[PDB]
Formats: C-alpha cells, sequence, structure tokens
C-alpha cells in the first residue's frame, strides 16, 4: 500500500510545471493523480516546487496545523500553487474544477523518520 508521504506526493505535488495557466489544469490533475474515484474529491492543492525543496519545508518555521497541533512549518517563502475546486456543476462521474493559481506561503504537516510532508495543512 501507498505510505502518507507517497499519498501526499501524489496528491500535492507537480514539480514539472511551474504554475497553471490553464482553466483545464485540475480538471486533468485531479483525474490523472487519482482523486476521481468513487466521488469527486471536492478541495485539493497543487505545488509547483521541487520535491526536494517542499521535503526542506519540514525544518522550516515551525507553526500550528489548522487543528492545534505542533507538527506544522510553513514555508519561509512563497511558492507556485494551484487549488482544485470542485464546481458548482459538477456532477460525478465527470468531476469539474475551478482552477486558481497563486504563490502563498504552503504550511505542512510532517510526520516520520524520515520526517517528511503528509498532509497539505493550509496556504498564506
Amino acid at each position: 500500500k501507498e505510505t502518507a508521504a507517497a499519498k501526499f506526493e501524489r496528491q500535492h505535488m507537480d514539480s514539472s510545471t511551474s504554475a497553471a495557466s490553464s482553466s483545464n489544469y485540475c480538471n486533468q490533475m485531479m483525474k490523472s493523480r487519482n482523486l476521481t474515484k468513487d466521488r469527486c474529491k471536492p478541495v485539493n492543492t497543487f505545488v509547483h516546487e521541487s520535491l526536494a525543496d517542499v521535503q526542506a519545508v519540514c525544518s522550516q518555521k515551525n507553526v500550528a496545523c489548522k487543528n492545534g497541533q505542533t507538527n506544522c512549518y510553513q514555508s519561509y517563502s512563497t511558492m507556485s500553487i494551484t487549488d482544485c475546486r470542485e464546481t458548482g456543476s459538477s456532477k460525478y462521474p465527470n468531476c469539474a474544477y475551478k482552477t486558481t493559481q497563486a504563490n502563498k506561503h504552503i504550511i505542512v504537516a510532517c510526520e516520520g523518520n524520515p520526517y517528511v510532508p503528509v498532509h497539505f495543512d493550509a496556504s498564506v
């Protein structure tokens, strides 16, 4: 089975594009990255940075996760990210998403040995 670290990568990393400029980026990526089985996953963010630069966030600014737990880390810099949010007319199995692009700080939850991202907690 897919580890938590691997799931974070599949769901949240997109190092090979620098940004989403296409209105169809999320429609394609949510399907490609296996986020549309059974139900459309409603909301998901992709990060357009190298895996090593995202992994490096686990030793950046320690902050609380949005549930108040202490294993979250905010990137010092903004990073290029894309939010994918299921539209108000989307109907599974034809999952439809609004793509929005921005530079924002990311907040990841890290766990394990090695201590790596396992959840995309928030953006700032």
